[PDB]
């Protein structure tokens, strides 16, 4: 996994700026190789010759050279995909959700956004021949909408100690932008510590229509949520995790998902939930770089969510 | 092609100088000729008569003088384009992509910009009868979209071995703009022991919307952004291959193009791209010197690029 | 025209110092009349003396005292006027444009800063009768958007040989500030033999705002500007040519002119261009010192720059 920022002492770096470093946000080698020289110089402690030594020393250990796509391919070959317990959705996904990107889901309430999540923070204990991840789950949410109870129903499924599975999921509340953000710093320290192996917020844009209420506000708070993007794709980055989030839908003058341009353009796999009838849903691929346009149709079941029992 | 620099060891200069402007990035004796005497002057290890020498030396042999246009007309003449997989697409370029200047696809999101780098990253080498370039091709990813599968599946449309086309495209994942910066040197320096025949790099701008999220850092990032373009037209212009970007598109209060005048300046041609109805879609030229606006169809199949098969 | 400095043979200078003259890149009687003592000290191989002697000369032959403002206006009666090949364009300029200046068209891309300068190439050629100037064409490129096609498309609307066309046009492409000032030694050299009436350079400051990119260097390279626009003023003041200029634009934080004021005040017409609705475009005179403020509409057809035609 992620070299600790611990080897980065005997490059021939003093154990001081190592902690100034750590109070400032990285905790993996991987993390200060990704970052320019712009944050590093921006941190009190640090001299231009610091910054250009730790990037120096820090590059040797992490590959940024060009590579033949044959290598690409073949490490693309293992890439971990979380199955959703639905066979008809797993085949739409062509075998799951992967793990190194950024999954947004989307669409009118009540058609169970929240529960599709439930559902993973599970299913992603599971262990790799089943289709599961084999690492913790943690849980982002803004609406305090999370409920236990959905977790244990769906643990007795797959026949799971249900103490085992409350035991092994992280959650927290946000109230305001400002402490989503702040959240993350907490996240990337504690995914050094233990392997997590999925991230979820609900909702990434709950907050975002409220706080900057004013007319000129829209460019402050976009720029705000591109950082927000940017952050959590240096998180599935480095770490290798799967990131799931959920988006409302806005009416237009028949559904628009609300988040403008930069929420589209960041995302790589966009799925499109509409209710079927029943107990029924509709999911249908709305942007992927790989899947070819679909549609798929799950029920949501006592048991989280199963296929169509009809 | 391009002299290698070895050959200004015999012009009357040492084998000193010449590793110490291989190290300051030069490769090509067409690479010094067409540098200014400051950036030599730049260089640690070169006096004020060195760089001199070194300048009117390189002039020999690289021709900087003024000629008749009918030359440059013939010369035009042996352009090498490259089809895109549509004929409705290539009628409406003339042919197809030229080499030897900077081509801007942007558009929506979905519009499948990277499907288009996608199949050219393998029609790029088909043989010239058919309409490829016969040389290698070079993938510069910021968003880590890139998927084997694709050119897997463009390939065997046109018959051709799977593993050897994924064997002739070199792939690396930028991470911050210094980094994509940084990248350019070591393509110049693998430019000259193989051929090329395509550079893509996709974002060009997905970088800079975020690093230089400050009010003040606008001034700051568009000169960077300049140098960055300058030094795509110099390899350009060099190893006569074609350069092909992608740009994100910010909504106004119907849609315009992120990037600011500097990179409308510095592009020739630029193509506005829009979903169409189903999996078609419509692309227009946006800006270019030598074609008339217009609007062509095309579809995105299973087999990468194609037309609008109803 | 211009009288050939081999005269300067016979006022009592012997061989030796007239080419010596010569490879200084003075080649008329008055272009070493124009020139202080200061430029002919600084050659090597002339005294004090020598300079005073030929400055004395050399004044014989050119008039260099007041006149009366009469015999001014009687020869700018006869200043040759180049049409542009729309009418309204031609009544904004109440002819066309003036031969022995220096003229500035700039705007926003795709405006057609370049189509101006095709369409002035071909129509340079024309006889006085039909509102041409009679006489080859210059042209200096650094952007590489130089494309013959136009030229022949723009000399079949004017009933000109094609072939006949591409003979008389001189194309080089600048690389960097010190190839575009060297460039012009040449063609003062060359304007000499054959005559011209037309000096073409697209883009003045396309270079300087990238290779001067520090801080420090504004003053430095601002000093250079203004050394590239005396040879040019030189030039026209010389032979009696019209030089034309194609200058960019920057947003302010609508559209202002990038140069400074050093090319504000060298320029005598700036024209500002703007595009209109469709292939139509606007005119404006932004700066002229006798033509009033107003503006224009003129049409970018497949037959060059043409009238609105609805
Ligand atoms: N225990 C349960 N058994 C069966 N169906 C349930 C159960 N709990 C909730 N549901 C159903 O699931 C749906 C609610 O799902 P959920 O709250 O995830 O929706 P949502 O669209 O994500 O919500 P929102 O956008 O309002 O937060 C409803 O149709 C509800 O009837
Ligand atoms: N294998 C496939 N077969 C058919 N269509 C596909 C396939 N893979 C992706 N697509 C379609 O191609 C489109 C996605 O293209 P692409 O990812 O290049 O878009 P984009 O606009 O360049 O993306 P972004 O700006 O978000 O990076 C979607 O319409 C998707 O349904
Ligand atoms: N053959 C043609 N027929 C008709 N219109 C054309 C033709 N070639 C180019 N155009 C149009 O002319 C415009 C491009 O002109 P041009 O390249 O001179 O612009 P510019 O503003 O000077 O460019 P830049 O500043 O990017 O160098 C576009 O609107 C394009 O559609
Ligand atoms: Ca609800
Ligand atoms: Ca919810
Ligand atoms: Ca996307
Ligand atoms: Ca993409
Ligand atoms: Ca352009
Ligand atoms: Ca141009
Ligand atoms: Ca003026």
């Amino acid at each position: 996994g992620p070299q600790p920022i611990s080897r980065l002492e005997q490059c021939g770096i003093n154990a001081n700026d190592v902690k100034k470093l750590e109070e400032a946000g990285f905790h993996t080698v991987e993390a200060v190789a990704y970052a320019p020289k712009k944050e590093l110089i921006n941190i009190k402690g640090i001299s231009e010759a610091k910054a250009d030594k730790i990037l120096a020393e820090a590059a040797k250990l992490v590959p940024m050279g060009f590579t033949t796509a044959t290598e690409f391919h073949q490490r693309r070959s293992e890439i971990i995909q979380i199955t959703t317990g639905s066979k008809e959705l797993d085949k739409l996904l062509q075998g799951g959700i992967e793990t190194g990107s950024i999954t947004e889901m989307f669409g009118e309430f009540r058609t169970g956004k929240t529960q599709i999540c439930h559902t993973l923070a599970v299913t992603c204990q599971l262990p790799i021949d089943r289709g599961g991840g084999e690492g913790k789950a943690m849980y982002i949410d803004t609406e305090g909408t999370f409920r236990p109870e959905r977790l244990l129903a769906v643990a007795e499924r797959y026949g799971l100690s249900g103490s085992d599975v409350l035991d092994n999921v992280a959650y927290a509340r946000a109230f305001n932008t400002d402490h989503q953000t702040q959240l993350l710093y907490q996240a990337s320290a504690m995914m050094v510590e233990s392997r997590y192996a999925l991230l979820i917020v609900d909702s990434a844009t709950a907050l975002y229509r409220t706080d900057y209420s004013g007319r000129g506000e829209l460019s402050a708070r976009q720029m705000h949520l591109a950082r927000f993007l940017r952050m959590l794709l240096r998180l599935a980055d480095e770490f290798g995790v799967a990131v799931v989030i959920t988006n409302q839908v806005v009416a237009q003058v028949p559904k628009k998902p609300i988040g403008g341009n930069i929420i589209a353009h960041a995302s790589t796999t966009r799925l499109y939930l509409r209710k079927g009838r029943g107990e029924t849903r509709i999911c249908k691929i709305y942007d992927s770089p790989c899947l070819p346009e679909a549609e798929a149709m799950f029920a949501i079941n006592a048991d989280g969510v199963g296929d169509a029992k009809d």
